[PDB]
């Protein structure tokens, strides 16, 4: 009540928040979300903040001051996350309606009138501007993009026309449509309002200049009224408005968190467990969705059932399929990862594209793409205008390639380009250059082996390897379980089935909370002896100089004919390569060839 | 895998002279392969300095060796984010930058540091072909 006199804004606040038809604020648990969200947005409010602890019903006044006890100690509160006074404006909105709405068109009325007044009833774009702001400022948002072009975000609300799946969320508009429509439909009421108004005080006894100042400001205020709705003054409020609605730090705010996932009915939480959802108003800054509902997941619906046995058919081995579902569940997460990433090969009909192909299409195209083998196979780094695919990772969560001509070697050198969870440059379009930051859980899966060419470690220990067990063949032939008939239903069908989708969303976020209640968070725990054996066995092979010690040593020699034999080993029956190990490569030198013991030239 | 040097645009990278720009940057390479020098002129061995790493991380520490001690995860996995551990690693930098300046002056073939030059002679005397 100090600083009543300033700041009329405090008083919209005051009579905003007597409307609430219920003890809304009961006591300081479940309601000091709102405390804070007046905390730490209104900032000069620190008097005003017990100020309103003393107007709480249940406070200091009814004795409850250490109900605020909690809540002034930490007065600066170094805030975390921010809650914002939209929601404070979010209800007594939608769940008390009028007065509220009726002291909103007055302060509305207003402002307008002050500027009416001010000028003598001649009205330009930044007026306008200033009332739309104060009239709409909870629902857009302006923000500069790396161009220097100016963008338009508008928040969405049920119960109007929009794309499939994109509730609660903010949208991108090349131009604020329902913007000029607003301009041009609810700001006429307000004129016609101060209309109504300048006519009550021309019916009042006044003397007679008065009356022709009255006269003057109504005509003046007609030749002006019709000015809002043509088109070039239109968007000459909008370019002032543009200002106004300016947000710094908005775009390289979005989307950031990765513990939220835009979804087809609302925002997905997977802060905590059980994961919940958000099918109402909030204030995180999510723009990028998948169009996948959510539903818990529920063994009882018949697609939850047939998939779980599919997942059976494709994998036999209960431990594999635990491994892969395990891995496959950090797809949904966005942030920082294990540096693992593996690859599975088999026959034809195996059903490799089935799985990777739903996988990618339940996670959506804004958090999972194909991304193209060369993108890896070219060894060579691009230099100026790098590769549109290689940006097709950002901040997307997963990626598969599926594309091998006969057996093909790897870089080897790009890999922790794309493995190493750290950062990485990449220019786009004709755009700008800006960075990465490593965050997807890639697969590789396709027919023949990959050479790995390398023996170290490091890239060895980041990676994986399977093989198919299991084919599909249109002669089911009996004394092989490992060979079963066809559901080309499966392929063709059963993935552009939007419940099936929603049902292998549901198995792979309770598979992630899985994970993470039991092994901590990391997946370097889990035990599975079918994969580890399978790819220390492919560690044993591709070593072409352990299969060397193996059968070809037995029980002048310091590498003078010693290169000579290696370069007869494998580069002579395989074709031939440049073998350059010498004495320089004192490992080899010193591995288990050295069994002869023979340090001496 | 080993590389070779190759001669070319090392004189100019380290050479100060002034498209065309300056270079008033640090240059440091490092791999765990033994390099590659073909040339002997002392033009570019008048420059350069070489050293070998002694300790080496391993979680199972082999014992009667010091240079196995342990793997920690966290130095790479976190430990790098946290704005707190680049602002002490930023504060020891500018500390020994103050170190360097106000003693042995600021140029920095004026401190004896006799392991190196031993180092870079032995290394020198390797590569002599
Ligand atoms: N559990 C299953 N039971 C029966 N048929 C299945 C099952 N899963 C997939 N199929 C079918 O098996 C066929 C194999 O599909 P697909 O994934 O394209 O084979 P693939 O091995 O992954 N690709 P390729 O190796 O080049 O032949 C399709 O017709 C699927 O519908
Ligand atoms: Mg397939």
């Amino acid at each position: 009540s100090i600083l009543m006199l300033h700041d009329p804004e405090a008083r919209y606040l005051h009579k905003i928040l007597n409307l609430l038809p219920p003890e809304y604020y009961v006591e300081y648990p479940l309601w000091s979300n709102v405390v804070f969200a007046l905390a730490n947005t209104s900032a000069n409010y620190r008097p005003l903040a017990e100020w309103f602890s003393q107007k709480c019903p249940e406070k200091w006044n009814t004795g409850g001051k250490e109900k605020l006890e909690k809540l002034w100690n930490d007065a600066s509160h170094h805030t975390e996350k921010k809650i914002t006074k939209r929601s404070i404006m979010y209800w007594a909105h939608k769940h008390a309606p009028q007065q509220y709405k009726e002291i909103v068109e007055q302060g509305y009325f207003s402002i307008l009138a002050e500027y009416v007044y001010s000028y003598n009833g001649m009205l330009e774009h930044y007026m306008i501007a200033k009332v739309i702001y104060a009239m709409m400022g909870n629902k857009f948002v302006v923000d500069v993009d790396s161009n220097g072009k100016y963008v338009w975000f508008e928040f969405v609300l049920p119960g109007q026309p929009m794309n499939q799946g994109e509730i609660w969320k903010w949208r991108k508009e090349v131009n604020p449509d329902e913007l000029h429509i607003y301009i041009s439909e609810n700001f006429s009421r307000v004129m016609d309002r101060i209309t109504e108004h300048i006519k009550y005080h021309l019916s009042q006894p006044h003397e007679s200049n008065i009356l022709n100042y009255y006269k003057k400001l109504l005509k003046a205020f007609e030749r002006s009224k019709s000015k809002i709705f043509n088109d070039s003054f239109k968007k000459g409020v909008i370019r002032q408005a543009e200002f106004l609605f300016r947000q710094r730090s908005f775009i390289q705010t979005l989307d950031t968190n990765p513990h939220l996932l835009g979804v087809g009915n609302g925002v997905l939480s997977i802060e905590t467990i059980p994961a919940k959802l958000i099918n109402h108003f909030h204030e995180h800054p999510i723009h990028q969705y998948t169009h996948i509902c959510y539903v818990p997941f529920n063994p009882e619906n018949p697609w939850t059932k047939l998939l779980l046995n599919a997942l059976q058919d494709i994998i036999p081995e209960l431990d594999a399929r635990l491994w892969i579902m395990f891995y496959l569940s950090t797809a949904i997460f966005r942030g920082l990862k294990e540096a693992l990433m593996l690859l599975w090969l088999g026959g034809g009909c195996n059903g490799k594209t089935f799985l990777m192909r739903l996988v990618a299409m339940v996670l959506g195209d804004h958090y999972a793409s194909k991304l193209n083998i060369s993108l890896l196979t070219s060894c060579r780094e691009t230099a100026e205008k790098p590769n549109s695919a290689f940006m097709r990772l950002k901040g997307r969560g997963y990626g598969y390639f599926e594309e091998t001509n006969k057996s093909e070697v790897l870089n080897t050198s790009r890999l922790k380009e794309m493995v190493n969870p750290g950062d990485v440059t990449a220019r786009e379009l004709n755009q700008k250059q800006e960075s990465f930051q490593m965050t997807a859980t890639m697969v590789a899966a396709s027919n023949y082996n990959f050479i790995i060419d390398t023996t170290d470690h490091g890239t060895w220990r980041r990676l994986r390897h399977y093989r198919s067990k299991v084919k599909f063949c249109h002669n089911p032939d009996p004394s092989n379980p490992y060979e079963k008939k066809e559901d080309p239903r499966f392929i063709h069908e059963y993935i552009m089935d939007p419940d099936c989708q929603n049902a292998f969303f549901s198995i792979l976020v309770y598979f992630w909370e899985k994970l993470q209640k039991e092994y901590n968070g990391q997946i370097k725990k889990v035990f599975c002896p079918t994969i580890e054996s399978e790819t220390e066995a492919y560690r044993k092979s591709q070593d072409t100089l352990h299969r060397f010690i193996t059968e070809r040593v037995v029980e002048v020699y310091n590498l003078s004919e010693v290169v000579t034999a290696y370069a007869e080993w494998y580069n002579t029956n395989i074709n031939v390569k440049r073998h350059i190990a010498l004495e320089l490569s004192q490992e080899l030198e010193n591995s288990v060839l050295e069994k002869y013991l023979q340090w001496s030239p």
